[PDB]
């Protein structure tokens, strides 16, 4: 639990997290993610009750000297969004990924949904920026980075991956949650672009209020999307839970129809 900070030694900044800035970092010589800043213990805890293996792994907390740490598995890929956006097939060197890549990446999520969803908790922000990837090439593994609102129970809320209970009543449950779940899966099969790309906040509560939804995204196959679809059915209790929606992902990796269809190129 507790790392002195003798051990602990930074070596690069690699970004900004949900409270600051998070290092690349070592301890001793375990190489991990640095993260910085109720919530403190409300982040810290919540992801150190887990042990799944699509979890990032919790190493410790640095709290006794300021600034407070929680030092989590390094995962050496980076966070998902960023993964799909430079590793878009293009002109000059078009690229490995492949339909069956993302369905494994989609299955990772799944099945730390599946454990979620099992242990009775509810994320709130199940989306590619929450992603992490263990490595860049094949074999990496996904996995759940971060936590959601239970830091919680604002144009600040992700009201682009929210079903309208959510936002419209602040109810979220394990089937708020499978409705963030598809638009991951869109935004894994779009190659990380933005939901509902030409809109507002404002313009897709509008929308999905009454009834719009996403279009496939390009060259998306027709049983991938039909997952997305039911992940967005108007009333929770139509929506699949994850062992139905891992399921279904599964037949997905066992056609080829859907495995050998190529990504759009850039
Ligand atoms: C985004 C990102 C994450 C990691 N590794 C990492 N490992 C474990 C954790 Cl728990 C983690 N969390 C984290 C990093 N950041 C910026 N924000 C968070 S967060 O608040 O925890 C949440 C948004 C997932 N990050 C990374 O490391 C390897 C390349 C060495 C590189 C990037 C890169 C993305 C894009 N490149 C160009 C620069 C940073």
């Amino acid at each position: 639990k507790e790392v002195p900070r003798k051990n602990i030694t930074l070596i690069r900044g690699l970004g900004h997290g949900a409270f600051g800035e998070v290092y690349e970092g070592q301890v001793s010589p375990l190489q991990v993610a640095v993260k910085t800043l109720l919530d403190f213990l409300m982040e810290a805890l919540i992801i150190s009750k887990f042990n799944h293996q699509n979890i990032v792994r919790c190493i410790g907390v640095s709290l006794q000297s300021l600034p407070r740490f929680i030092l989590l598995e390094l995962m050496a890929g980076g966070d998902l969004k960023s993964f799909l956006r430079e590793t878009r097939p293009r002109p000059s060197q078009p690229s490995s990924l492949a339909m069956l890549d993302l369905l494994h990446v989609a299955r990772d999520i799944a099945c730390g949904c599946q454990y979620l969803e099992e242990n009775h908790f509810i994320h709130r922000d199940i989306a590619a920026r929450n992603c992490l990837l263990t490595c860049p090439g094949p074999g990496r593994v996904a996995k759940i980075g971060d936590f959601g609102m239970a830091r919680d129970i604002c144009a600040m809320l992700p009201v682009k991956w929210m079903p309208p209970e959510a936002f419209m009543e602040g109810i979220f449950t394990s089937k708020t949650d499978t409705w963030s779940f598809g638009v991951l899966l869109w935004e894994i099969f779009s190659l990380g672009y933005m939901p509902y790309p030409s809109k507002s906040n404002q313009e897709v509560l509008e929308f999905v209020t009454s009834g719009g939804r996403m279009d496939p995204p390009k060259n998306c196959p027709g049983p991938v999307y039909r997952i997305m679809t039911q992940c967005w059915q108007h009333q929770p209790e139509d929506r699949p839970n994850f062992a139905i929606i891992l399921e279904r992902i599964e037949y997905c990796t066992q056609d080829p129809d859907v495995i050998n269809t190529a990504l759009p190129i850039e």
